[PDB]
Formats: C-alpha cells, structure tokens, sequence
C-alpha cells in the first residue's frame, strides 16, 4: 500500500467519516484522469487505493469532498472540496500518507513519506 | 479590495515574497479561465486582484506556486502547488482574505470574509 | 509596537473578538511573573502590550484564553488555553506577531519575526 | 491505552523521532506534578504513558521539546517547546491521541478524542 490518506475533523475532534475521495493522475494532455477513489472508513483512513505497480512516477491530484461532509453535519463551509496535488517519484522514499485535518473555514494538510 | 492573498513561510518566520498567485473563475462550459495573477509583496500580501464590479458571483479557484518559492530556496517540498476553491458572492458581495502558511511538507489555509 | 498578537476563529472566518491574552517573562528565580495583558480588538489584533524599552531579552510565555471563547459561543473545546514559549531579543531588538488559528479541538500557532 | 502522543515533522515529512515528551497533572495547589514521560519512537509515537486506572479526571499538560530537536537538525527554532494542556473527563469518549504537526517558526496541534 503505497497511498493511504486520513482525514480529520477539527470541530468534533473525531476521524472524519463517509468522506469521499477522489484520486487523478495528470496525463500527457495535461489533463485528470480518475486514478482510484472511496469513502473513509470509521478511523478516517482509506488505504487499498493503489498498489506498488500501477502507482508509477507521475503527477497525482487527492480531491477530498469536504463540502458535502460539512452539510451533513449542519455546518456552513468555506471550500468546495480540499485538494492536494504532488509529484511521486521511486528514488526516494515509497510509502505516502497524506493527511488533511478539516475545519469550516481552514484546513491543513500534511504528508509523511516513508522508507 | 474583494479579494486579498497573504502567504507566510513557516520555516523562515517571514513573509513569503515574490510568491506566484494564479486566478481563475469557473466558466459556463464547466472550465476554468484565467481571472487575475500577480506576486505576493515584500509584506508576504497581494491586493489589487480585482474590483468588486468584476467580482461577480462565481466558484472561484486561488492557486499558489509553492513549489517555485521552496526550490528557489534550494529546498524540493513536496507540494506542486497549494489550491484553495470556493464560491463567492453567492449572498451579496462580501470582501475575501485567503492566507497560507507553508512548509516544505505541510500547508495551512485559512479564510477570513467579511460583510 | 515590538510585540503583537493577532487571533482568528476557523469555525467562523472572522477574527476572534474580545479573547484574554495573558503574557508572562521568566524572572531571575525562574518564575513566571506577570508582564503585560489585553482583549483582541474587533479585527482579531491585540497591540500596545508594551514597549521597546522595556521588551528586554528574556523567555516570554503567550497565554490566549481560547477555553472562556468557544464556551460563550456554546462549544466545549478541547484545550485549557493555546500557550506560545519563546527567547525574545537575544540577538537585538525585534518585532514578533504571534498569530493563532483557532478551532474548537486543534489550533495552530505561527510567528514572524521582522528585524 | 487512553493517552497516545504522535510527533510530525513538516520540514523533512517525517515523523519526528527521539523527541523527549513530559507529561504533568495539576495538583491542587496548582502545581505541575510529573506525571509520565518518554522519547517518541521511530514512527514518531509514544503510547504506554499511562493506564486507564491512573489517568482519572483531571487538568494535564503534554510538553514537547522541540526546540532540541530542530537544534539536532541545524535549524534555528522560535520556541522553547509546544505544549498542550487540556482537562480530561470520564462523561465523554476516553482514548486520546494528541497529535503535533512542527515547523521552526510554527506548529499545529490535534485531539482526536474516541469512543
């Protein structure tokens, strides 16, 4: 599992649940395609989105849905959706998390590479 | 000003300056065009991006090229850029400030809108 | 004004208003004695804590009362207060803005430094 | 477990290992107390502070030394040290992970609070 992706809400201090998630790679139009996608689990993780051999060097786009998130929980939000967009690359190390921890009106994101 | 950009360096404790800052606006067709873009000051800000005329209704898209500032400082981070994407306007004009704090592996963003 | 603090409300996107900022300097028994203290003013900014002549070198203590802020909001938050612990002037005179991003489980704390 | 402390680096997107971390609980004199302590591991964690019959409701502080820990990495810090202080209570969920995202001029700190 080279990909996995946890999110978090900052409101309610809890993982953050049911959040959809999208995952694209840049193709040599410059253009998105689909790549893997699902729905975080009751931990806020998703992992099993790719394996070692279809994730390649390349460009990659993580969509995370947080507007639909924020109304079901009654909440007014600032964004339509957080993204975070990277280069993957096999010299250095292989095992990305990319975390975002969510609030209204900000949020955060980090990401760990390992090995 | 509707719209304002400020971006911090978090490993320097500074202003980020001479940062690249694009623009774009969803159009009818479901693309997004070019709206505004411009270099963050000496102070880490940028104004100046628009009028409230032009600053109609709309899902707008702030990217910042964080990748650029990171390697002009000889550091590889691991963002190709921070996006920030949201509707504006849709209850009357409001005026908008969006801050990033940057990392080598990390980002925040915050909004603040004002009546 | 050597010493500023600015703080913001991420469930809200506004700045935080009338929040107790309490700041301490460490004295010679390595005590915490009082130094100076305020209320973030409507733009979310507390400035003229003191002055440059008596901001000497020394360790200061930040205290922002975000507990007392989201209870008169009607959220129980997860923190007692959001401390910030630095040296200040041991290189000369400079001027700090400590700026906090608050959420009712997660805060993130920034600091700029300007000579 | 009900306490776990988990250390991220933003500047190399690591987690941050060998950082020391201090534990107190407020006496009722309002005084610190040591409580627990310990080094994070190489994946940044520290759990085992603590059992589920010591840690009874009460006020407690969590102190990360990060300023040696930039200092090992050549890099000059603006804190002495992050430090999150809070009140734990039975009524609600009872496992506590507190997160802390570091950067030299700036942190973010997370409670996720389950079950």
């Amino acid at each position: 599992c080279p990909l996995m992706v946890k999110v978090l809400d900052a409101v309610r201090g809890s993982p953050a649940i049911n959040v959809a998630v999208h995952v694209f790679r840049k193709a040599a139009d410059d253009t998105w395609e689909p790549f893997a996608s699902g729905k975080t689990s009751e931990s806020g993780e998703l992992h099993g989105l790719t394996t070692e051999e279809e994730f390649v060097e390349g460009i990659y786009k993580v969509e995370i849905d947080t507007k639909s998130y924020w109304k079901a929980l009654g909440i007014s939000p600032f964004h339509e959706h957080a993204e975070v967009v990277f280069t993957a690359n096999d010299s250095g190390p292989r095992r990305y998390t990319i975390a975002a921890l969510l609030s209204p009106y900000s949020y955060s994101t980090m990401a760990v590479v390992t090995n």
